[PDB]
């Protein structure tokens, strides 16, 4: 099996779906948990079909299903998120993706990040490199946090940090999907990208990019995530990691809480 | 020699699409300074579109005057026939630090009233219009005015550097979400394809909005100021863009505890 031909299984496999998901969108049923649609449930049934049928032994891990299951010594892994940006797929249908990574005994391999509305596939593959719809993704410019765009969830976070944050930096945005977000940084667009409470879907392609295009991944301490496992996190230009995370670090640190 | 409004349009429309062959070199070659300060910037790609812009109305339409980003525009009165108001580039920050989420904003003003409007999302290739008597499109698909949204159902736009930290979080807690795309005319449309419930800008020049008044009167979009006043397209006002249904709770909000500024 090679890395090829598993990324043409998938590659084609996304590309079906862009034949699926307007008929989910048609017929599209929203609920809470404490938002999830068909779409999100949907999509990660057929990947799960998918991998019966062309990988049996691969397991998933997955927003919507549980991960009991999956274990630190797993073979052949995808991590799944069906639909990153629910809250825009219902409010706006536009600003969300598609998450997939592949890790084959805890080493990632294949990563995915799909933005369907725009007809977008982010791929990194490890020995090829990172592309955007097979245009070739280099490393970015080094970017200085004074010159830079940020993106975090500004609701979350203590407001003394927040205002640090916002005078540290050159502007904010924010696209609200987390693999979006972080591809924003990937492809020099922002500095840094910051989610202080993601789960193993929400960061799981991302390793991979990060890796091949020079970019710091780490948790707001700096240390190495467990992809198994999450970690609130940030995703990084090199050049204005190590500021951010003092910002977020000062002040008591950037818990909204204590 | 006296055109209608879809002459006039045609004119636009091709013009902007002209434009997408002079972009991509504009971008190639693309050099940056300072105006006001560090956080204040133009670029080659503002003042030539304009220069271009300028040109075209000399050409085709020479008694019509501009009023535009990057002139002067201390001859600009309010009793003036035939206006365009143009933002070369909404955005700019957008584009030296993305090359994305940009756009030309142009209106027309006939004795001060709004005939005809334009955002070109450039990089998306999506051109908004609005023209009085035929309606409002995006790539001549026709917009229709967007479902009733409650504050409490729909995303908000802000920039929140510029707001007190108390009312910002006031803001945050009542929406559903808070998103920014971080060009006053993209955020508008936002609010007018009913993807957001509202758009603030608290100090907006009249290039940021000039496009977005013929848009709210015909897609029955509220856009006021932060007091709830009409608007005076020639100068600037602290204004909203705004979905019929969570105009009053956004003012209000705005409005308490003394305010919004700081
Ligand atoms: N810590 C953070 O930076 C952060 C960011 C977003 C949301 N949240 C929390 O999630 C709830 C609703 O979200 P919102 O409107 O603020 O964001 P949102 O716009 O609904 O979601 C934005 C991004 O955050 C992910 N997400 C959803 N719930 C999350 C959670 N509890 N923690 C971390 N990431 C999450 C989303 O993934 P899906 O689209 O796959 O859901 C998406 O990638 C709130 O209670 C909020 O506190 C936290
Ligand atoms: N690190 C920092 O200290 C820092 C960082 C960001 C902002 N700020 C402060 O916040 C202000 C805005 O900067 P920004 O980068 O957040 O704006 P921005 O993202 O560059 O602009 C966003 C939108 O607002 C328009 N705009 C630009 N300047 C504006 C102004 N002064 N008032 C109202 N609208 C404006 C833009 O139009 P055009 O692009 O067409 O002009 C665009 O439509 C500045 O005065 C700055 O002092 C400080
Ligand atoms: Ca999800
Ligand atoms: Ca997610
Ligand atoms: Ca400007
Ligand atoms: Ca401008
Ligand atoms: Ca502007």
């Amino acid at each position: 099996k090679t890395l090829q031909q598993i990324d043409k299984l998938i590659c084609s496999w996304l590309k079906q779906i862009d034949n699926v998901i307007p008929q989910l969108i048609m017929e599209m049923t929203t609920e809470t948990k404490r938002l999830v649609t068909n779409v999100d449930k949907q999509i990660q049934q057929q990947f799960q079909q998918f991998l019966a049928t062309y990988f049996p032994e691969h397991q998933l891990l997955a927003e919507e299903k549980s991960n009991a299951m999956i274990t630190n010594e797993i073979n052949h892994l995808w991590i799944m998120d069906p639909i990153d940006g629910t809250a825009n797929l219902v409010k706006q249908q536009e600003d969300y993706c598609i998450i997939l990574a592949y890790f084959y005994e805890g080493k990632p391999m294949l990563s995915y990040v799909y933005d369907y509305p725009h007809k977008k596939l982010y791929k990194a593959i490890r020995g090829e490199g990172a592309f955007c719809n097979g245009f070739k993704m280099e490393e970015p410019p080094s970017l200085k946090l004074e010159d830079a765009i940020i993106s975090f969830n500004a609701q979350v976070m203590n407001l003394d940090t927040v205002q640090d944050l916002f005078d540290a930096s050159f502007s904010y945005r924010l696209v609200g999907a987390c693999g979006l977000d972080s591809m924003r940084v990937a492809k020099g667009q922002f500095g840094a990208h910051i989610n202080t409470n993601p789960k193993p879907w929400d960061i799981a392609a991302q390793f991979l990019f990060a890796e091949l295009l020079n970019l710091k991944m780490t948790t707001l301490d700096g240390k190495a995530i467990d992809h198994l496992k999450g970690a609130p996190f940030i995703i990084s230009n090199k050049a204005c990691h190590e500021t951010v995370l003092k910002i977020l670090n000062a002040n008591g640190g950037y818990q909204k809480y204590r």
